[PDB]
C-alpha cells in the first residue's frame, strides 16, 4: 500500500498519489481521499485546471456513487479522468490554442 | 487544444498526455488514442505498473465501450483509473509494501 517511482509514465500517476495521500490518510481509509480536503485542494493546488472551483457539486455527486462518507479511488476516479481531459480542452469552443 | 505544464498536481496528469500524444497523433482524432499503439505502451514503457501485460483484453473491452476502433480519453479513462490503482495495491493479498 505504498506508491514508489519507477518509469516517467508510471511516476506521473505515482506523483498524484504520493503528494496528496500524506494528508488524505488523516481521515478514514488510507487509499480514500477526504470529502472536505479534496474541495480545498481543487481551490488551492489545482485551481487553473478545473475552471469551476466553486461549482464542484456536479462532479461531487457523480464521484460518490455509493454514498458512504469519503471518496475512495474507485469513486474519486470520475475527477481523475476530468483532470487530464480539462487540461487541454476545458473550453473547446471559445479558447483552442494553449 | 494541446497540453501545457501548470502546477505540481496538474503537471503530473499533463505530462502523461504530451508523452504518448506524439505517436497517437498519426491515427484518427488527436485527442483519441490507437487500439494497437496503447497496447504496445503497456508492453514496453508501462509493464511494471500493470502486472497483467499478456491478457490486456480484460481492460481493452472496458475501454472501447462505444465500439469505433478508437480509444478516446472518455474510453481510455477506465485504464487511467486502473493505472493509479494498480501501483500501491496491485497485489493486495501476497505483497502490501513497496
Ligand atoms: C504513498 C504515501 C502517501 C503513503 C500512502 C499510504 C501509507 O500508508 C501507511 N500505512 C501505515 N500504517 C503507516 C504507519 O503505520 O505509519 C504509514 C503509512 C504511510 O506512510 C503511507 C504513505
Ligand atoms: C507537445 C506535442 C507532443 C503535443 C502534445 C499534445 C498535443 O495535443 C493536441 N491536441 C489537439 N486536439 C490537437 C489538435 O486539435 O489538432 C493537436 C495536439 C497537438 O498537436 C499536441 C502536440
Amino acid at each position: 500500500m505504498a506508491a514508489e517511482p519507477l518509469t516517467e509514465l508510471e511516476e506521473s500517476i505515482e506523483t498524484v498519489v504520493t503528494t496528496f495521500f500524506t494528508f488524505a490518510r488523516q481521515e478514514g481509509r488510507k487509499d480514500s481521499l477526504s470529502v472536505n480536503e479534496f474541495k480545498e485542494l481543487v481551490t488551492q493546488q489545482l485551481p487553473h485546471l478545473l475552471k469551476d472551483v466553486g461549482s464542484l457539486d456536479e462532479k461531487m455527486k457523480s464521484l460518490d456513487v455509493n454514498q458512504d462518507s469519503e471518496l475512495k479511488f474507485n469513486e474519486y476516479w470520475r475527477l481523475i479522468g476530468e483532470l487530464a481531459k480539462e487540461i487541454r480542452k476545458k473550453k473547446d469552443l471559445k479558447i483552442r490554442k494553449k
